[PDB]
C-alpha cells in the first residue's frame, strides 16, 4: 500500500467527498483530517511537528519525508488539510502519485470555510464550535496544528485570518499555485459536481457501476452536528443522526 492520489485541495471544496470517492474507487482508506479529528488525534502532535520544521531557517526535508511517510501508512490517498500542504513534498517522495486539485466558487467556498472550520475570532459562533468539539476532546492544540497548516499552505508567516479579502486572494493564489507547479498530464482539476467521469478516467478506472458520486460535508450537517455536541455532550449517542458522516 502506497500513496497514490495526492489531494491538494483546500477544505470545503468537497475534499471528503473526495476521500469517500477514492475509498470507493481502490477500496483502501484515504487520508483526511476526519481521520485526524475522529480516529487519530494522537497524530496532532506529529503534524504539528512537521509544520514547525517547516518553519526552520534550515528545514530538513529528509525529517519531513520521513514524518509523512509514518504518517501516511496505510493509506492509498490523502485530501484535505493538513496533508494539503505538503502536496509538493508529497509529490517528491511518490514520482507516480497523480495529484488532484478540487476547487470551487471562492465567494462559497469563503461562506464555508468561516461558518465551518475558521470563523473569524470575533464571531460568536466560534465559541459553540469550540464547545462541541471539546466533546470530541479538541482543543486548542488541534486549532494551533490546523490554522498552522492552512499558514503553511498560504505561505504566510504574519497574516490576519480575520480579513475575508486576504482569504479569498489566498485562496485564488494557492490554486493557481498548484497548476503551475504540477505538470498538467500529473493533475487534474475537479470543480463541484464533476462526479465521477473525469476522475476515473484520470485514474484508469471504470465509473462504479450503480454507486453515487459522494455528496458530504455540507455546512448545515456540521452546523447541525455542532448543534447536537453541544446538547447532548455525547457523539456515540447522537451519530446515528449523521449517517455517512464519518
Ligand atoms: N458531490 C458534491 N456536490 C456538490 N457539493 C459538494 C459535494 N460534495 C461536497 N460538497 C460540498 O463541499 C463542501 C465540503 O467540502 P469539504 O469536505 O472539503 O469540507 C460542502 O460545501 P458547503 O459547506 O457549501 O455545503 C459540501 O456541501
Ligand atoms: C468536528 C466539528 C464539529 N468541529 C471541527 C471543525 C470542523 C471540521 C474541521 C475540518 C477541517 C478541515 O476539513 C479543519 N481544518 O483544516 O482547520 C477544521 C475543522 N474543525
Amino acid at each position: 500500500t502506497t500513496i497514490q492520489v495526492i489531494g491538494a485541495g483546500l477544505p470545503r471544496t468537497g475534499t471528503n467527498s473526495m476521500k469517500k470517492a477514492l475509498e470507493i474507487i481502490y477500496s483502501k482508506p484515504c487520508y483526511h483530517m476526519f481521520e485526524i479529528i475522529f480516529k487519530k488525534q494522537s497524530d496532532i502532535s506529529i503534524w504539528q511537528q512537521l509544520i514547525d520544521e517547516t518553519h526552520k531557517t534550515t528545514s530538513d526535508k529528509r525529517k519531513i519525508y520521513n514524518g509523512l511517510n509514518e504518517l501516511l501508512n496505510g493509506y492509498i490517498a490523502t485530501t484535505d488539510l493538513p496533508s494539503c500542504s505538503f502536496y509538493k513534498e508529497l509529490m517528491t517522495m511518490y514520482p507516480n502519485a497523480k495529484v488532484l486539485l478540487t476547487i470551487r466558487d471562492k465567494y462559497d467556498w469563503l461562506y464555508s470555510l468561516r461558518k465551518v472550520v475558521l470563523p473569524k475570532s470575533t464571531d460568536p459562533w466560534k465559541l459553540k464550535i469550540e464547545e462541541g468539539d471539546q466533546v470530541l476532546g479538541i482543543d486548542s492544540n488541534f486549532y494551533k496544528m490546523s490554522e498552522d497548516s492552512l499558514k503553511f499552505a498560504f505561505q504566510k508567516n504574519h497574516i490576519n485570518l480575520d480579513d475575508d479579502e486576504i482569504l479569498l486572494e489566498c485562496y485564488d493564489e494557492y490554486n493557481r499555485l498548484v497548476q503551475e507547479i504540477v505538470p498538467p498530464e500529473r493533475l487534474l482539476i475537479h470543480h463541484l459536481g464533476d462526479g465521477w467521469e473525469s476522475l476515473c478516467q484520470f485514474l484508469n478506472v471504470d465509473i462504479p457501476n450503480g454507486i453515487s458520486y459522494p455528496c458530504a460535508n455540507s455546512h448545515h450537517q456540521m452546523t447541525q452536528l455542532t448543534e447536537q455536541l453541544i446538547k447532548h455532550k455525547s457523539l456515540d449517542d447522537i451519530i446515528h443522526m449523521f449517517p455517512g458522516l464519518i
